[PDB]
DNA sequence: CTGTTGGCAAGCCAGGATCTGAACAATACCGTCATCGAGCACTGCACAGA
């Protein structure tokens, strides 16, 4: 596994089907959650990788940190410890999860190493994000309602995967040229190219459904609520 | 063998209205996680004794 020479090594091990019930949520330490109210009581839920692994090379700890800053989530108690020791000192994540189908991982995302214009570059990447899922959700909701079958009433997940992995390949350029003078434009240009990305995504995940004249206009909505956020989105 | 030149080519005025443009029914399913032990199959294994 290490390719480290060692004394002992283990070849093998022995399991059994064990079953019990935890009741409540344990006040685990570790992980930011999300707080949602049903009913009149408050409900929590660890955050995890659901349907995308929101990741960027070289910052993926600031895109997490970001999601959980700003998107009910709440930070990790150890995170929340060291808030209130140093209010003013910068943070930064050591981090990780893992994208599953039950027993099958499907991704893994870890930041493990040992700055506001790298804030706002994650911060104008999440704002499109938010306008592609939006957009494509709205498609989803009304391929659904129009009694659609088939990938249609998900389509705002794959277009959120394909989003990062699309717009990872524009970081490393953005991040070799930003400095004092420069970044303004570089983010300018960021956007450009992520606006451009989005209608792109948008188009193919919606170009399967071409010829439904009955979705034409959940089609309408969904691309009239995209450019509604795009348009938000430029300073 | 030898075949030409000048001068000249128009203007007026006029192009429409009525009224009409559809409806129904139907858009799929499967597989591409894993666990455990049991009940029940190929499948060769020599043989012992036929
Ligand atoms: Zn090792």
């Amino acid at each position: 596994c290490c390719g480290q020479e060692s004394n002992l090594r283990y070849t093998g091990f022995l399991k059994e089907k064990f079953t019990f019930t935890v009741n409540g949520l344990w006040p685990h330490p570790h992980s930011p959650c999300l707080v949602t109210v049903k009913k009149g009581e408050v409900e929590e839920k660890f955050l995890a990788f659901t349907t995308s692994a929101p990741s960027w090379t070289q910052i993926s700890r600031v895109v997490v940190d970001k999601i959980i800053q700003n998107e009910g989530n709440r930070v990790a108690a150890v995170v929340n410890q060291f808030r209130n020791i140093a209010p003013q000192s910068p943070l930064e994540l050591i981090m990780g999860g893992y994208r599953n189908n039950q027993a099958s991982i499907l991704e893994r995302r870890h930041d493990v190493l040992m700055g506001n214009v790298i804030n706002e570059i994650v911060t104008v990447g999440l704002g499109y994000k938010t306008a592609l899922r939006k957009a494509l959700y709205t498609f989803a909701e009304g391929f659904k309602n129009k009694d659609f079958k088939g990938a249609g009433v998900s389509v705002h997940e794959t277009a959120e995967r394909h989003f990062y992995r699309q717009s990872e390949l524009l970081i490393p350029d953005v991040l070799a040229n930003v400095n004092f003078s420069q970044a303004d434009e570089v983010i300018a240009d960021l956007r450009d190219k992520l606006h451009q990305l989005c209608e792109m995504l948008f188009n193919q995940s919606v170009a399967p459904y071409a010829h439904h004249p009955k979705l034409i206009s959940t089609l309408a909505l969904a691309r009239a609520t995209l450019y509604k956020h795009l348009r938000e989105l430029k300073p």
